[PDB]
């Protein structure tokens, strides 16, 4: 069987409360959080239950994909290299333990679904030039999958289980937010095509789904001086429920593969406070994390990035 690296890339998460000051510091460039921020932070993974399980969950995404894509075909036996973006093991450190073990020949994928050229496309930069910078090793990188459809169908099903859940009233006046995490609206001037695959993502989920009214949304803004992609789920929700007194609010927040604070507090609290306060019912589906359709759906897009 042909070897290959299987690089996993993700943003990271702190492995600890006491990784939060770095890990922070690094996603604001340098810039250490003032100790308020600090004790807000820790405030919030303590509240959505603990940071542990949270920094788990890329590990066990990689190594159910490794060990997937093992079993499903017989010509490739590829092992899996986690790099991350804010935290170590970094895409440059992944990327040397890949070139120290032996290997020539490597595909990657970023645990994110849409391509952007503030993440996805950063990712892949830092890990084909690190693999250049220490030659003998090639890297083939999945660029977005968000339109496998075995992903959307994970989505789509999701989406009808909530909707089949709900009392009749609530399924009638429901209103179902896709989003994604906000970027400076200035990715618009290179012709980032994010925007428009969160919204094809939302009209391929909806139809799936059989879901007539939805809404496509943005989340987890930076404070940067520059606009960023607009509206807020927050202020989207609440200006649906004034339009037209939605009784249901059905968050999927397809940008995203994993728990993490960015959905389980600024869904599962935020939007909870928003739709508590309208008085209408929250509902967020389970992220994918590392359950076997998802696991399933990320080794076909490998696959098929490789022509198999
Ligand atoms: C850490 C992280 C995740 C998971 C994500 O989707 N995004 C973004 O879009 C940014 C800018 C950052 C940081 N992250
Ligand atoms: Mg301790
Ligand atoms: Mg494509
Ligand atoms: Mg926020
Ligand atoms: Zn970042
Ligand atoms: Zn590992
Ligand atoms: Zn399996
Ligand atoms: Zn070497
Ligand atoms: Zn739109
Ligand atoms: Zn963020």
């Amino acid at each position: 069987r042909k070897k290959m690296g299987l690089l996993v890339m993700a943003c990271g998460t702190p492995y600890k409360e006491e990784d939060i000051e770095r890990y922070y510091t690094h996603i604001r460039r340098g810039r250490k959080p003032e100790p308020e921020m600090l004790q807000d932070l820790k405030d919030r993974y303590e509240a959505i239950g603990g940071i542990s399980p949270l920094a788990q969950i890329t590990e066990q995404q990689a190594h159910n994909l490794e060990q997937h894509l093992n079993e499903i075909q017989d010509e490739i036996t590829f092992k899996a290299y986690i790099g991350l973006k804010h935290i170590e093991p970094f895409i440059e450190d992944a990327v040397a333990e890949m070139h120290k073990d032996g290997i020539t020949e490597a595909v990657s994928i970023v645990l994110a679904p849409h391509f952007s050229t503030f993440s996805v496309q950063s990712y892949n930069k830092r890990a084909k030039e690190e693999a250049e910078k220490l030659g003998g090793l090639t890297i083939t990188s999945v660029e977005s999958w968000y339109d496998e459809p075995k992903f959307v169908t994970y989505w789509v099903d999701r989406v009808k289980e909530t909707y089949a859940s709900m009392p009749e009233d609530e399924r009638e006046n429901a209103m179902l937010i896709v989003s994604a995490h906000s970027l400076p609206e200035k990715i618009k001037e290179f012709g980032d095509p994010y925007p428009d695959q969160l919204h094809e993502s939302a009209k391929l989920i909806a139809e799936g789904a059989g879901v007539s009214e939805y809404a496509v949304g943005w989340q987890s803004e930076g404070n940067t001086p520059d606009p960023w992609l607009g509206p807020d789920v927050q202020d989207l929700t609440r200006d649906l429920f004034e339009q037209k007194g939605y009784q249901a609010f059905v968050y999927v927040p397809v940008g995203f593969v994993a728990d993490h604070l960015e959905v389980l507090y600024d869904n599962d609290y935020e939007c909870k406070v928003v739709t508590d306060d309208i008085g209408a019912s929250y509902y967020r589906p389970e992220m994918p994390n590392a359950k076997p359709e998802f696991i399933d759906a990320l080794a076909t897009v490998v696959l098929k990035k490789l022509g198999r």
